[PDB]
């Protein structure tokens, strides 16, 4: 608290300062034979090699510095979060396109920077492998993710080669035994679950199964205001529509608030001739991206209502009961009978979801736009696995559940977006692409020069996409002949790299190491913002108000 | 004096700091445009633009720190004391080089780097271009080195232009007038001057003229052992060879110390009957390379003799007395008459020199071997020009003959050795040269990228190149446009710079830019050297003995 | 001694710095009004308003300040050792230009300042005043510079205006009495005197007066190696011309040393019988400019000879024996009876000199060559007058001497270049019309604006001219009246000043404020250079070789 | 004065451009009046700014001028000030 305000040489020397650090500590984590951190937490040692909790947990004593980290560190960490890998390498370069931006100054360089790099993305983007679940690479991928697991691998390969036609949605709970155990089932996990645990079996949210139900999706937020909309709408159809309804009618909406559970608790008190074993006719779901309840009408026979007064307004056309099978829960709602009547109807529904996909661009492939509307898919469409992990202790089984966890984050994403060739290669391969790609079109060779080569940027940005390669490899068999290492049109055509499990030289495709290629990108796409970010900062407020 | 012994980490970090140091100190003053030092010496203050001033009395206060700079200065010194020009661009390149090798260490890279920069030197050796004294680019030389007098180049130009057949020697004096003035003669000056004041005219080291003589050259160091070789010699001559002899008999050798002068003395004091008005018959002559003795005796008729011991054995074969005209001297001896016979045996005998340097190789052509050589051939054949410079004060007549000396010598090297084109482009040219020939050539191209260009070294020796180009011209018209600059191949045919004096843009060829050959290749030659010696040290020893 | 080399920011810092102290100090004491300033030496004070011993005699701390204050300093103590008169003003200017130089950067617009500084330099030139002895002005003149003194101005305006015809050569000598005492005479002072104190009357460096004489003028400097071509020459002329010959035989040239003086007291003991009252007949004479020797040819009918050899080969047509009178001295030579056959030979020879500045260009009628031709005029013609000064004590008289010198110093540069109306007009004017005449004149009206007008600097030296006028008459009753001053076209052209001494207000040409053209011309000349200097240095060193 | 002043905006946004570059700073004669040229701090281009389409609200550059008068005023005539909670 000597200043709260820093302008200038001063800024950039404390941005300099932090990101040198947060690098080291991280980078030196990178790989199989990355070394090792210790960190305090109170009274105790997580001792580790995972960049991300390294990164998350890294902190620092100024203000100022901390300031700048949490500006390096949240973007790795939001990485993880969705992806499921790959920080460490975000932040390598992170360093990386940072010291670039400093080489050259002046704001009509950093916007070429920036336009070279966005293609070089662009080609990441084409060079994306696919896989289908029968493909031997899963193993090795699951293999690579699972930290050399012989065992797991194995396991969760088979689960999704075996059901070749299906996308299995799997769960994980801490199991008692040594050995582990498989729960495969036909059903699929619905997102609904109760508004108040008065309305379940026992009158104290437990478990109600269901071999009957009339659901109606509503949209609108419930409060105080609707109270009158719903004892118009219930005994409307408990009255005028009883002849054609199998009970319980199931009010599926966004959210239930208090002033309207209590309203419908009294509307079950209105009816009790229709009441059956304890069993509550009248069941509020709430849910927490519209079309999600969409999904939830279509599996259901249900219609979709806007407002809660079109509840009314109603006939044989729009009211449908199912005799199917439910088993309402607190936390999530499960289907298991399926009439194949139904199954018409959700495959149909299913199909519209994959035709929108099908004339997406390229680029918004890999947008959540995309990832949300297949996420829609495998609810909708798919065998959901309860796999109970066990072993020898507590803590042995909580860790064996991640690692796990890890291991279906990694198979999803691969056969999901596909995968890229391993040891810091596809990276490389990309740069010296880009580069010879508009150097070789006579057509636009013209200004390329002018920009990215004459300039010498194109030079800087090559040698940076040796860095992944360079640290991991870097005092090894490989890198001890001849010096330092040529990145000839030989190496180019045929990557060697060395397997830093195994100690064997070989391609990345032949060897099996293999990234995601979601992740590759969004380290990509991720460090180059946030280079320029720390870059073009010129001042640090550390005042509070 | 804390620790006198330095080892390592902090060795190399004094070494980078003082290298630092100087290069921002003497670089500022680089070209016309250069900014100013002020130096204290006692009570007084020189400014200057004058980077070898500047350099020779850059002072430090540890002992360290001196004892580095004394190694990069030393050799920036000494390029002035031979060539006449060119000290600062050696210490920019001395960094250059120095942060180079700094970049690729590594005792294989070291040794690729010399031989790199050396195969770039022979391409700068190649590139010199010749000029007689007709030509009109020798003004334009004149006109750079003498800091832009329209008067001096015009002079010191027709000088050499007038005289088309004979290479002019000059002399400077310190005149008393505000105009010049110029006595041209048709002798030529011999380094030999009298051994002892008595010899002379009036007996206390006078001018004696003569209009008749007869000299012997001796080859050894004459002292108190060769006192009777000597009365033997001269009464051996004296006696039996008078009849065909010329007075005086001079005695030309190496040297002449004082036990044997005395006895020359009492020789001459020995036949008083020869003695005509005071003149002593027997003068010894001194001289400060043992060809140059026989270039003494080319001119003058005199044998050469190795022994004082052979003055005996003589005869009208060996013996020849001169009927020209000498001027003897203190500081210098002057011949002038010389008959149509004599001047056939003189260019006879430097067709012999001139015939040695046709068939010496193009390294050995920038020899010393071969500049003695020359310096030689211009003591035996050119025209003697005595120039009295004046004007207005007594500073700046001292002044106005540095001037004029710093003129001479460009113009002697500039037809001596040839012209390169200026503004630092040379060197550019030079390096993207040597990196296309080897490159271009099928033959070798295997290992050449292998060596210099996959390693990156080409790269990096390109950006080199540039650094006196980026001095001379950073923060003008010319670098203005396009952010920096973009030395693509249209720039190597044609290479734009700018006239600093002036202000327009054009070639250095066009607009009259051109640094002698010998200077930016000593420069090179001697930055790589000394660039290697810091980069390879690792010790510093401080302690006093 | 902590750093011995100074670069950058720095250096600069340093120079504003000193460069602001010094201007402080000295105007402090400009004009009547200025206040004083105190000086230890040893043990006493001096106390004074004489800005050149203020800047003299400054001191400082640090070498560093030091370096740079000699460098302010030099150049204004260098204007009153030719001028009289104006270092102050050169230090305001100093200061002023300096400043100037550094609100416009970049090495173009030095080069506009310098220029447009130049042709306003020229405008002062123009400006030039002329004045004859006659004229009333150059009381106004010598009232000025005589610090307000009544009876001094009114009698050295005398000496001037009654010589109507000749110009008065003025000689101060330390009187006895209260009263002054001027001697009158006919005569002019030749700078001729003895080699040795033998050649005199009575043999002990007195003053020999002659009424007869035979003099001859050498070039020469005189040592060892002429000894014998004086014994051929004087036998020569007294053996063979001795008809024809008035004693002394006077040998005028330019140095004696004492190898050739040795050698003419025995010429003299040679002839015995032409010892006339113990007068030597032969006279050695030495002078501290090769022409100037020749005016002392003309005087005496001496030729002019090249060499001591030329004594030799001479004829009645040659040798010319002056029957005037002569007063020979230690010090100083002086002639006095010349027959109006010689006032027609050195009157010729004065309008010869006089022709050669008739048709001299106008700027180089203000420098050295002109000054030495009409220091020769003077010499030629002209009467000597010897003021004998005196007053009540002793150190009063030794300053009233120097005031009476400054008086001269005043009145010859007045009448010899003009003089220019004061109070800090003269600049003004000069400015705004060199920036109305260019701006004025269609032809060139083009880049005018552009370079000057345009980029701002016109404006800036405008308020710059100004400052002389505002230092001298801030907090008066001038500038009380409207604020500040507005230098309107009505002030242009009637330019109103205050008269310090008095308290009135008008025209500097009617209250009678002139300054020395010669000065307020070198002021800004001088002014200009330095601060260039001052500006354009970026490194100091200290360093002790 | 008050003309270098006016000038200071043009200054902040261009100096260390393009425009700015040629002829060491820059020359505000009547031509310049007449056709005003900036420089699209977006594109690059260079043209006028109702050309390139560059504009500021009446309402702003005038409170802007307005405010900055009375608000320099205050702090160049002020000579006191006073720290004391009583
Ligand atoms: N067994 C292996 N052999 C060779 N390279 C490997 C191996 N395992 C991982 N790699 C390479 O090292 C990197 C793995 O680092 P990791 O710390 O898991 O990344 P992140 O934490 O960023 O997800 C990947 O870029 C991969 O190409
Ligand atoms: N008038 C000029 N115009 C353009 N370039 C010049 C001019 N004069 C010199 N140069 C360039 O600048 C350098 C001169 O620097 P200088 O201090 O004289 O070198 P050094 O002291 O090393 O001899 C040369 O390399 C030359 O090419
Ligand atoms: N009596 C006076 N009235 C008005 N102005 C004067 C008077 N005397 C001198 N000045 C002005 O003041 C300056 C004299 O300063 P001075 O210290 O004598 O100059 P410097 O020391 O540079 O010769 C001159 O420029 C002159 O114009």
């Amino acid at each position: 608290s000597q200043t709260l305000l820093v302008h200038g040489k001063d800024a950039q020397g404390i941005i300099k300062q932090v990101l040198s650090e947060v690098y080291d500590a991280v980078t030196s984590t990178m790989g199989p034979n990355g070394q090792l951190v210790m960190i305090k937490n109170g009274v105790s040692t997580k001792t580790t090699k995972d960049g991300v909790t390294v990164a998350r947990s890294i902190r620092f004593a100024d203000e100022a510095h901390e300031l700048v980290n949490r500006v390096i560190t949240e973007p790795a960490t939001k990485t993880d979060e969705e992806c499921g890998d790959g920080t460490t390498t975000t932040i390598m370069l992170t360093h990386a396109l940072y010291h670039l931006f400093k080489d050259f100054p002046g704001f009509q360089h950093h916007r070429n920077i920036e336009d070279l790099v966005e293609r070089v993305i662009q080609r990441l983007e084409s060079m994306a492998i696919r896989v289908e679940v029968d493909d031997p690479r899963l193993y090795q991928v699951a293999l690579t993710s699972s930290n050399q697991d012989e065992k797991l691998a194995r396991l969760v390969s088979e689960l999704y080669a075996n059901n070749k036609g299906s996308y299995p949605d799997i769960e994980l709970k801490e199991g008692v035994n040594f050995e582990d155990q498989i729960e495969q089932t036909t059903g699929r996990t619905i997102r609904m679950f109760y508004a108040n645990p008065w309305f379940a079996k026992g009158h104290q949210g437990g478990v109600t199964e269901l071999t009957g139900f009339t659901a109606f999706v509503i949209d609108r937020r419930i409060d105080k205001e609707d109270t009158q909309k719903l004892i118009d709408g219930v005994n409307h159809l408990v009255k005028t529509h009883k002849q054609h309804l199998a009970l319980p009618i199931l009010l599926i909406a966004r959210s239930f608030e208090e002033a309207a559970n209590s309203t419908l608790m009294q509307l079950n008190a209105a009816h009790p001739t229709l009441v059956e074993d304890g069993r509550p006719w009248l069941i509020p779901l709430s849910t927490p991206g519209t079309s999600e309840l969409q999904d939830i009408a279509v599996m259901l026979n249900a219609p979709m209502l806007s407002d809660v007064a079109d509840l009314t307004k109603l006939d044989t056309h729009s009211i449908n009961g199912q005799h199917g099978q439910l088993e309402l829960g607190g936390n999530r709602s499960i289907l298991k009978s399926t009439t194949p009547k139904d199954e018409d109807r959700i495959e149909q529904h299913a199909r519209g979801i994959e035709e929108l996909l099908e004339g997406f661009s390229l680029s918004d492939k890999f947008s959540v736009r995309a990832r949300y509307n297949e996420r829609r898919i495998r609810t909708l469409r798919g065998k959901l696995i309860t796999i109970s992990v066990g072993g020898e202790t507590y803590s042995e089984v909580k860790e064996r559940v991640d690692r796990y966890e890890d291991v279906v984050k990694a198979i999803r994403s691969a056969l999901e977006n596909g995968i890229l060739p391993g040891g810091g290669v596809s990276l490389v391969k990309a740069v010296f692409g880009t580069i010879k790609e508009g150097l070789e079109d006579k057509d636009q060779s013209a200004e390329f020069a002018k920009r990215y080569i004459n300039s010498g940027i194109a030079n800087e940005l090559m040698r940076l996409s040796t860095i992944q390669h360079k640290l991991l490899f870097k005092d090894t068999a490989l890198y001890k002949e001849n010096g330092s290492f040529h990145f000839n049109d030989d190496w180019l055509n045929t990557p060697t790299v060395m397997n830093l499990a195994t100690g064997e030289i070989g391609t990345p495709e032949g060897l099996g190491i293999y990234d995601t290629a979601y992740a590759s990108i969004t380290a990509l796409k991720g460090g180059l913002q946030t280079a320029k970010i720390l870059a073009t900062t010129k001042t640090l407020i550390l005042g509070e108000k």
